[PDB]
């Protein structure tokens, strides 16, 4: 990937080997993506942003990009699939019942990693959050 | 239906047609500038639960309108707001069913995908002509079709 300035330098690089037109593609969604479910039931997918963001080739020289997230982030390092499923559905149910209050519970400096959809919390912080989400649902 | 691309955007096929109408000597000259990032429409699904799979479009896909033709010179490329796309875990269900009913259906599908992912995917495709809209994550099903699928997913969970 090249910068605007580097592409301009390749272009004027001619003299009438230069075409009368240039073909330009529309801007896509800039990876890495930010994905979250905090606006449940919506899934929000956001792109990023002298940037190196261009390629220039012969039109004549003509697989889709795939990005993975995980509804469990990295939890399966610590906990079972059963426990993970249970935590996920509890979070979704809380977001469903009381979206504003759930979002506050999940942000008790609390950080969600760029490649994660849920905050980074210790085992003991998750226990406290689970108690709070349950109380949120019971208060409905 | 998501808002498509404006008139100025040509498909790779349309631009290729333009090029082929030029003097043959001019055709190998033609240059394309590609912008980094994944091209929309995005395709999203949860069938590889717990993974969320997000797939971009490709520049040469049939009817992918993504190319502009401008006069040769200094390129004019305007920095802009980052793209944001919204999908919905309930697709369009809330047009006909309540939030309670949609939540219940959602968690039933997730539970089946958790319990028996291969069988759940088959249940979610009851017919060679079962499709999922490009802006949807679940199949387009009639109300009878959803009733049957919910029965089958429950039977899947009970069998394991």
């Amino acid at each position: 990937w090249k910068t605007a300035e580097e592409v301009a330098a390749l272009i004027r690089s001619p003299v009438e080997e230069q075409p009368k037109q240039i073909i330009v593609t529309r801007k896509g969604m800039l990876d890495p993506l930010e994905v979250h479910l905090l606006d449940f039931p919506n899934i929000v997918i956001k792109g990023s942003e002298f940037q190196a963001c261009l390629k220039v080739e012969k039109f004549g020289d003509l697989e889709p990009q795939m990005v993975l997230f995980n509804l469990y982030d990295d939890w399966l390092k610590t906990i079972s699939s059963y426990t993970a499923f249970s935590r996920l559905i509890l979070i979704l149910r809380a977001l469903h019942v009381n979206n504003d209050r759930a979002k506050v519970i999940l942000k008790p400096t609390t950080i969600t990693e760029p490649h994660h959809i849920w905050p980074t919390l210790t085992d003991e912080e998750w226990i406290k959050v689970e108690v709070q989400l349950k109380d949120l649902i019971l208060a409905d």
